[PDB]
RNA sequence: GGAUGCGAUCAUACCAGCACUAAGGCAUCGGAUCCCGUCAGAACUCCGAAGUUAAGCGUGCUUGGGCGAGAGUAGUACAAGGAUGGGUGACCUCUUGGGAAGUCCUCGUGUUGCAUUCC
């Protein structure tokens, strides 16, 4: 998986003023742990008033998909920066893991809106029952009798050893 | 709980308006020979001790002004380093660091040395 979910826990440095400071937790999506802790300290500085130099890092744990063999419907609420302004949007995805949905979200924002990873803030992630899905192209795959042909086959050899520059006849492909 | 003399800090001590104070000390106060002094014994100077706490000085009060400390403003504004970062540009993102100031709100309104002295 490209993206991992982590639970990061930290607090302000214990000082004689408090000596038992409040504990803060976040669920962040990053490619490894070092990038997860940096993004945590980014949000703690901007949302609370605790930055890394005044704070303590307590724990960091990776969250995993409970059932990576079923298909879930995944809603994502995000904040992104465009060329002119800030906007929030809701996106829906179908995947066996929420990791795949987050990778799907980042890829889609890059294509449809030319938005890079730094300019995106995941507000909220959740699993949505198929009865409550909102976006089209997610409901149409809720058909229990779903049937269709494969309209693009990608004719190719299997293991690159069987590749030849020339062939004696044109390929026959059908669907 | 007070004062006086000489101070330290130099508004938490200043300013404005009100109220009150035992003893003592300060002070107001009486006078113009002498020293001194002016248009003027008002001031300054000299000599006193009839009266008074009215003023001054001291203490307290005010949803007071100011001053001082907090909280908040706000991880905002700004700004050190990095990017073959975005954008036509103006500018703006992210990354490794630093980080303010009015309004608004809360609280406070001194501390203290040496000598002598009053309860
Ligand atoms: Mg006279
Ligand atoms: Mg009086
Ligand atoms: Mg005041």
């Amino acid at each position: 998986h490209r993206f991992h979910q982590y639970q990061v826990v930290g607090r302000a440095l214990p000082a004689p003023g408090d000596e038992q400071p409040k504990i803060y937790r976040m669920k962040l999506w990053a490619t490894n742990e070092v990038r997860a802790k940096s993004k945590f300290w980014y949000f703690l500085r901007k949302l609370k008033k605790v930055k890394k130099a005044n704070g303590q890092m307590l724990a960091i744990n990776e969250i995993f998909e409970k059932n990576p063999t079923t298909i879930k419907n995944y809603g994502i609420w995000l904040r992104y920066q465009s060329r002119t302004g800030y906007h929030n949007m809701y996106k829906e995805y179908r995947d066996t893991t929420l990791n795949g949905g987050v990778e799907q979200m980042y890829t889609e924002m890059a294509s449809r809106h030319r938005v890079r990873a730094p300019c995106i803030q995941i507000i909220k992630t959740a699993t949505v029952d198929f009865k409550l899905c909102k976006r089209d192209n997610t409901k149409q795959f809720h058909n229990s009798k779903i049937k269709f042909p494969l309209v693009y086959q990608k004719v190719r050899p299997p293991t690159r050893k069987l590749k030849t520059t020339y062939k004696a006849t044109r390929p026959n492909l059908f669907m």
